[PDB]
């Protein structure tokens, strides 16, 4: 990168002889089960026109996949995380702005492959034209949300999943006879249906365990600004949805509803630039 | 490169025992929805013939890939982003000269194999032969347009994209029953036209959460020029196409058309060689 | 990750200019074979807003695979072991949290290839449309258990493993005819029963000379605590199955039961931050 | 390598403890579109028994490629980069010499597998016996001409290019109905001919929007030469290939002639190797 | 690992700004031809909170694979490396503890690939389903055996082998008609037993030239122990299984026997930890 | 390597705290075209028994690939170079010895894979059995001619290559219609015989453009020495074969002669030790 | 390895703040063509209890492929190294012991795939089992000869070699209508025998341009011995096997011998430990 510039490598980058004022803020919302964590750092360089904060926004949001009601022994259901998201938003009064952020959109590749094959017969000349197309496939996927000067924010949403080595499926997949399979254990199961879904430990970890975030966000501020001091607020959440499956007397249906429940955590910061600390 | 002529590695490099003045301009234009960023560094050298200002253009080009407009249950539109762009110009009048800047074009590859089988049945001798051709194909391409001496210019274009896991498809596809199938959900679809587009989550990221650029740009400066002063316009855009499916009374047919919508957004830059500083 | 945002890599680490105080800790449970150490590190920056402690739960957890029964030529039983796990709880009365943990949860991966090949024959055309899906299968799963302020764990579980070069078995499958063949030597044996399992050598290594974890917890203190002591219990534990076989007068069929017996050994330590050392 | 030798790594290297006097010189040649730039760098090692000079020649050399002449709807043409080429003479008048350049030409491979098959039916027995050869193959092939005492140049020549995902098409490719297919959008097509070239987003980077160079020769002087004063002449240019398309009242037919058109720019610099800078 | 924490690298690492003083013990036994050396080293840190010692257990523990008997022209025997093994114990009433061990238990993985592929003829549609699984197979496998607070050992023993590019084979296959071919040079061969076993060059390496290990074991004291001396026992030793072949009148027959020869050699050593050495 | 023996990385490697004096010696021989450079490089530690001379080769011997010869419109011949080589000779009397040399011979390596595969039909079982084996295959091969105490040399010789993507021909090849055909553009040509040889750019570079070595031989000599003055002779040369092909009356049918021409260009050099520099 | 017990990386390294005396003996042996190179270093610490000494067994021995008797046009002869040794022998009077080496055996690794496929005609239902494996094969293999306290010796042996591009052949392979074809190049050749054997460029460079070893071990020597002296003796050897060809009146038949002569070059070198310098 900038070394091919012919310019030696780390001379464009900045905190050089400069100290640093890290920190470290952890909340746990047990409503919501989120485990939160806003490691900070305090960059001033004097050579940098304006002061910096990276603000880190590990965690943890937990899964939470498991049956929530059944309804006799032909009907139940489940909730599933359906999509992750991180936002961190900054009052539009507040004169701070959101500098850069990490990690951020990357432009996928897909692999093309072509055959032309014709050979002979001891005359039955036969000819064989055929192309194949490849490419990797993540269960979930980390989308930078379209960031601006006051927001930016995260989410990771559902891919699709292989059910017990046995097709890729998502939530918008459709089968006439046996509907949507995503989570579904036995197709002519013979069990109550509380108990024929798709073991967690089967499924994705980012399922029933939980995903935690590491994302980055650094903020600028004028160095000659009236007021040194910028309130942040940084919100968890998570979406759910409803897996419904039931008995159609012949074999199991099942149905998924998309964005059923979301739940957020939200907590505000108070950033203190002259002092170098923000506090929960 | 340098050691492999017997050079020390980073002896022609330059940036030593000298001090960058670094920086960071931040904007947004919430009209067109363009995140801007313009991390720039002052290199002296008192080795270097030249002063030397490296550009970095941060930032982040939203995607903007929505339903524009609806006209019943049988027809219905698209407006999706066919290409960003990332314009560095610099006035003619001015005697600042781009240095130098990345990336640049590469050149591609493609694997070519070749294949001859012949065998004996228990007398049918056969025989076969076949070639197989490969090579990657980007989802979007980041194009160098050419530069000159005051302007240098980047641009991601569209290849093309896999619909739901089938067919590579372009702007310039066509099927003569279902026309240019690039986001049709689905082809004997009984939907509302306006809800049978693509989920933008299967599409590419860049299409609807945007393209955040990474370029880099150094211009340099006579160290005895009459003035050291010089403004600096950068300019982003992007290009939308109209996709528009419509109902033939069995299926759907769609149509997309190239370049309809153009938005610009240009800020101009004053650069202070003598203060070493460039202001909004 | 760092570098990506122009900041110098290593700038927002911690840890600079001050002194580690390491220690270990060594416990060996005779009763349930899980020798156990508790490598910490108190690192105290002035910069840093709150002390920390990183705690490496390193150790073994042996397999104890055997056969804990037999019952006649025609009958006979093993434990193997089916999770290994290790906790780190905290007591909900202190005011120390954790802050961070490793390994984390990740996210699968999966290749999915499609296929179109038509050919003609000397007429005969053909039209051929496939596709195929790939992806890695580990024996045995670490899986970050859910974490909260007080509470962190994880645990390894058993996902599937190849009988003799002959199918991914997993605790769920069964054969109509032979049961589940997870462990059976061979199927139409004439054998003992007790000598019809798989040799401990040829199924995986951690089933019967155990899992040795590598796991980090860093908690943190607020500096002007009232008390600055906190103690902490550490649980290692695995979990064993029940894998029984037996003749019926044709072939071995053999069945496997879920979470037989699981064994805990815990731990208390007493962490002392102002001395900086804890005890067993 | 060195360090195989059991020396160690950098021990026979140059520019240590040595000040090297780096430089830029940029131009712009806007009658043929080549931006050029002879970044130089003057090693002056008291060790070493001879100056040094090391002269890259980045810059950019645009492609051109574009329909330089219609004759009506069933005739065109084409105009397109066949060849790019950047020289570095020196007058055999000086006594300096070129020390050494890079990049040099490289010697390629190829993998050759073979198959030995033979099976038997249910006796119909078989046998088959193939082989396959692989190999890459560039776009564009980056030459280094035969460099002597004063002169040292390279080339980047048109390898072959993939056109619309059908046939690895080059310069020589005939066929006897379609003619030459390089950049023939359609065989059967029934638009005007000036509209029926491939678009240049599908071609290859290099054709439109041009080649970037990247090369270097350090050329060393005689410490106590008489004059310390040398001129050196950079060339770059680019040879174009008329590519002709029309319509033989069924399909297209296309020919391509070689080295239709080639332009030079010529520069000279003078090397003062006393002040060590050098000039336009 | 310790950087994801945000962690310095190296920061809980131990041996700073200290002295360690290594050493070296080797032994030669004639009788068993096992190589032996116990390269140790004691690092002794102030912040560290006991004493370390490492031992490393490098030597060679020769194959010995040979025709250990024949009796006449048609029956022979081998005897032939089983595993070799490395254990070091530690008197129990010594108080110092073994803390770590490396190498360890690793997880093994697999990958799985599944197909579907269904095509028509010109109509005789058919389907196709297939699913495929590899994986490596070592030769010799390295199991960490189950430590304990003052017993750490390692083995090493025979997974299979390929014979003659024909079958992995192992010390449990068996053949109707041949019996176990490991090592059986002909099926129908004609020469005296004796001479009819596999060239000990076309087996690995380890079953004739021996393996040499590379094991580490850290061992801690506490710092205020009454007496500052333990004395160590490593012991070395290899397995040797009987392989014999003979002839049935029309083809060789061979049959292998497990552990039939151990060959244990052990060396006691006692450590000075107040001196900082230990002797033979 | 050294890192391997708990030697500590670069402990046994020479040249620390010691100058060496570099230098180069540029020479063009234009008669032969072949350019050529002596980089060298005085090592004197003070430890070292003997003192050091490191003599890199680089140069460029030209390729010379043109049609020497035509006999009318039914007969020509070609000139290629068929092998490269680079010897450095010492005479007999002196007493410095070549110490070392860079590269060497390597060990060669291919992968051999076999099958099993039998099936069923609805019964046709049968059964299949294959075995395949690949390895890569260069162009030109670099072999370390077998040195001696006085005389080092390299050859690049001329493996095969792939005629316009079909058969790698080499110089041995023969086919009795055609002859040989490793420059034969085309078989049923009606072209002039001067015209009918491949393009030089479809061939490999080194033939046309030239080959540019990179050798190094460490020479030493004894510190006290009689006379501390010893000459070296290095010689450059190509061999060069001739490619005869002409009319049948019915396809061209090509020959090749190998070894017609060698031209070697020699050069003497006086080394001196003890001023620590050698001369042309 | 070391960084995996927490432990610093290098710290129990050794050669730390001490001066190694290295060296260099360089030999000829003009009647067996054995270049000889003996790179020492004597490390001495003060830390470490005993003193050590690393020996380098660099060197060539050529590998002399020739014809060596022809008896007619029906008989040949041909002298080829069938393996290359390396010894290096210290006497049992001395107290000097080995202590490391380097290269070692290592531990061999294949790949296992197995298939199952089923399908369906429009019913015949056919099913597939087939598994494959495979691994790499080197041409010549380096054997770490089983060590002593004394003596220690390398060898490199013939694996097996591709005979234009057909077959991988062996010293052991016979085919009843031709014989051992290892070097044979034609097989119904019209040709002299004397000039029908594979070129020697077509074959491995290993076997007519010599085998350039790189070996290490490493002797300690008790600091407090008697006298500090001890010489030793390093051999050198090549063995070369007798390949026969003759003709049958219809097609060539070869046969090898194995191990025919064996050339060993011996030296004696004597280590001085107070001085610090081995001499020839
Ligand atoms: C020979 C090929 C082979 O072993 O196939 C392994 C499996 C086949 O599926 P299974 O029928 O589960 O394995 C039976 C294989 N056996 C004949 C050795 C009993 O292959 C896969 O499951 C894949
Ligand atoms: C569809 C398969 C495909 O892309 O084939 C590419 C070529 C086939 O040989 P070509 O005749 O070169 O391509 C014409 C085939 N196509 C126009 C229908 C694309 O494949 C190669 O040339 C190799």
């Amino acid at each position: 990168a900038d070394s091919d510039i012919n310019i030696k490598t780390g001379t464009t980058d900045i905190g050089s002889n400069t100290t640093v004022k890290t920190g470290d803020l952890v909340t746990y919302d047990k409503e919501n089960g989120m485990h939160k964590k806003v490691f900070y750092s305090f960059i001033d360089d004097k050579n940098h026109n304006k002061k910096l904060l990276v603000i880190r926004t590990k965690g943890t949001i937990a899964g939470q996949y498991r049956v929530y009601s059944e309804e006799g022994a032909n009907k139940s259901g489940l909730a599933w995380p359906s999509a992750f998201k991180v936002q961190l938003q900054l009052p539009d009064n507040e004169v701070a702005q959101i500098s850069d952020y990490y990690p951020r959109n990357s432009i996928d590749t897909k692999e093309y492959m072509s055959t032309l094959t014709y050979g002979f017969n001891g005359i039955g000349a036969n000819v064989s034209i055929g192309h194949t197309l490849k490419y990797v496939q993540p269960d979930f996927k980390t989308i930078l949300e379209s960031p601006t000067d006051k927001k930016v924010g995260w989410k990771v949403i559902f891919n699709n999943m292989v059910n017990q080595n046995w097709g890729p499926y998502d939530r918008d997949s459709w089968n006439p006879v046996y509907g949507n399979q995503l989570f579904m254990k036995t197709r002519n199961g013979s069990m109550k249906a509380a108990d024929n879904f798709l073991d967690p430990n089967k499924a994705s970890s980012l399922l029933s365990s939980g995903f935690s975030p590491d994302f980055a966000t650094v903020i600028t501020m004028d160095r000659k600004a009236s007021k040194q001091q910028t309130n942040i607020d940084v919100i968890y959440e998570r979406v759910r949805d409803d897996y419904q499956l039931h008995w159609t007397s012949t074999n199991w249906k099942g149905t998924n509803t998309k964005d059923k429940w979301t739940d957020r955590s939200s907590e505000r910061y108070k950033i203190d630039w002259e002092k170098e600390e923000m506090t929960n």
